[PDB]
């Protein structure tokens, strides 16, 4: 899809079966979702915003369906105010900005 | 341009006479500038972000050539690590999402 920006670019994902919704953000390095249930392992890291800093936990090749496109990779969560897909994982379904 | 999303996706701007390179991000509403000397009248503002809020200074109608296209609108100068043009001033030099 081409998707304007006069709205937020919001989008359904599903992972670790669950359903959310998720800003497509090319200003984000790194996908950070906010608190939720995920499987596995992980390590703590910690990543800065425009307020300050937040602890997260870091979880590797984890599979994320965004808007119908599969994508495996880093997700980060913790305490972030919204679900945030970065640019590691927008680059795998192929996304650009045009103008 | 087309831009790819392996790397930021940094632009040139023209702002108040002087020359920046700024961050082009979807995920952010405003446009929200390092400290910087601009001319006009301001109001204070709070915004918030991954780690919390800052104090910026907003300022109303200001012109920018963003990858050389020119818009006017609201800018917020203050402590953001990072330059951003944001979607109040990405729509009006048409950039659009796609995959
Ligand atoms: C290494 O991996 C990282 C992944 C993400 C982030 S980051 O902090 O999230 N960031 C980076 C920016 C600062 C370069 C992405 C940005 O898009 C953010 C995304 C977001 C959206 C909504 C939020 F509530 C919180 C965060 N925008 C934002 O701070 O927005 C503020 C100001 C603009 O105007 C408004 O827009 C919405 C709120 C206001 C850092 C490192």
């Amino acid at each position: 899809p081409q998707i304007t920006l006069w709205q937020r670019p919001l989008v359904t994902i599903k992972i670790g079966g669950q359903l959310k919704e998720a800003l497509l953000d090319t200003g984000a390095d790194d996908t950070v979702l906010e608190e939720m249930s995920l499987p596995g392992r992980w390590k703590p890291k910690m990543i800065g915003g425009i307020g300050g800093f937040i602890k997260v936990r870091q979880y590797d090749q984890i599979l994320i369906e965004i808007c119908g496109h599969k994508a495996i990779g880093t997700v980060l969560v913790g305490p972030t105010p919204v679900n945030i897909i970065g640019r590691n994982l927008l680059t795998q379904i192929g996304c650009t900005l045009n103008f």
